[PDB]
């Protein structure tokens, strides 16, 4: 079957986030008070797998390839079988 | 109280995603052939609101404010109240 994995690659605590600091400014300029904005990457990956167990394994494996050890962590935010 | 919204901002289908195309290629080169990769941004936003309903409303308002109306779409992936 075909699966779609939603992976989030986000910055670890303490790692600087200039992109986020900028969005904060943008929202603040638009009357939208914000305490913090952390910008990460989201990857929607569509791929085949024999079953859900392999889907999850391949999903997490790819997530590991995407995250920088020092700066980031990955999370499999969602995983669904495509109709 | 305080809330954290997980907002995904991705390109509408039909919009060319060069980064996503580059990733598909590399995954292929690395032995992880996939069908498609779409690269977007994830924003973890900590902000204040009167209640959960108003927080949900504010979350979607920020997505609408930050996403390109013609080329992107936003999605409130999650929303939780914080201490």
């Amino acid at each position: 079957p075909r699966y779609q994995a939603t992976l989030l690659i986000e910055l670890k605590k303490g790692i600087l986030d200039p992109q986020g600091r900028a969005v904060e400014g943008v929202l603040k300029d638009l009357g939208h008070p914000v305490e913090e904005v952390r910008v990460g990457k989201v990857l929607e990956i569509v791929f085949p797998a024999e079953n859900l167990l392999e889907a999850e394994e391949k999903a997490k494996a790819m997530g590991a390839l995407l995250a920088n050890p020092v700066m980031e962590v990955y999370a499999l935010e969602a995983l669904k079988e495509l109709p």
